[PDB]
């Protein structure tokens, strides 16, 4: 825009760009999504009234000359590239463990304002020198499919709050080992990797999962691999956490709110981390 004064090009969406941006009348420093629906802009324009210090402020929506311009807070790193600078050593347990409270938090409150994030990954995970972290980017109503919930890869056609808290628990999981949980690279290879991990779900464990839309019968069936191989450096309480995180039956899935209250975080603080910006 006329208004703003691209600093960077800082990432990109399978619907738009984002630019570290400066404000030229008032100098804030901003991020903008750059956006090439009158019920969607609604939908976004909701968006601004979710105020949490775990959810990235949206601050202005501008739609003009056939571009929709999301203007937000800027943060100054996002989890991917904090993991990726923290490969050698690991991210410090108290802090992954700050981190998930942080977003647990974030999705208690999107989730009771039925707000649903969708796509939650590292890159729009947003930290600050302060030890925050905010989720970014929300999903309205070569891409990875790494935490995508297995509901959505068998086709489910209406998500539900459980979504995130799959997505979230790969999340954990991935700032513990240092590797990705499940890094498919097709919608299949994707839902195979889960099903050798966690066991090809069946009426049992996930009851109406063989009439899913994607579902065949032909799927492999794979048997369960033990907990304490998938995430080795993780204590009991945390594994046990997990576990809950990544239930098959959505249903079954815990929610962000009972996951606060879950013991891992009886320790809880909030650690600074070493951020090199
Ligand atoms: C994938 O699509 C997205 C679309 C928008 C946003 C967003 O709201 C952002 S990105 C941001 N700053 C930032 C991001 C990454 C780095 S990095 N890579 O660590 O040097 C540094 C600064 N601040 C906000 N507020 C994030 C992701």
């Amino acid at each position: 825009m006329e208004n703003f004064q691209k600093v960077e090009k800082i990432g990109e969406g399978t619907y738009g760009v984002v630019y570290k941006a400066r404000n030229k009348l008032t100098g804030e420093v901003v991020a903008l999504k750059k956006i090439r629906p009158s019920t969607a802009i609604r939908e976004i324009s909701l968006l601004k009234e979710l105020n949490h210090p775990n959810i990235v402020k949206l601050l202005d929506v501008i739609h003009t000359e056939n571009k929709l311009y999301l203007v937000f807070e800027f943060l100054h790193q996002d989890l991917k590239k904090f993991m990726d600078a923290s490969a050698l050593t690991g991210i410090p347990l108290p802090l992954i463990k700050s981190y998930l409270f942080q977003l647990l938090q974030g999705l208690a409150f999107c989730h009771s304002h039925r707000v649903l994030h969708r796509d939650l990954k590292p890159q729009n995970l947003l930290i600050n020198t302060e030890g925050a972290i905010k989720l970014a980017d929300f999903g309205l109503a070569v891409v990875t499919l790494w935490y995508r919930a297995p509901e959505i890869l068998l086709g489910c056609k209406y998500y539900s709050t459980a979504v995130d808290i799959w997505s979230l628990g790969c999340i954990f999981a991935e700032m513990v080992t240092r590797r990705a949980l499940f890094p498919g690279d097709s919608e299949i290879d994707q839902l195979f990797r889960i099903f050798r991990t966690l066991g090809t779900p069946d009426e049992v464990v996930w009851p109406g999962v063989t009439s899913m839309p994607d579902y065949k019968p032909s799927f492999p069936k794979w048997a369960r691999q033990d907990f304490s191989k998938v995430v080795p450096p993780l204590d009991e309480d945390g594994r046990s956490l997990l576990s809950q995180m990544l239930h098959y039956d959505p249903n079954k899935r815990i929610s962000a709110k009972a996951a606060l209250a879950h013991p891992f975080f009886q320790d809880v603080t909030k650690p600074v981390p070493h951020l090199r910006l």
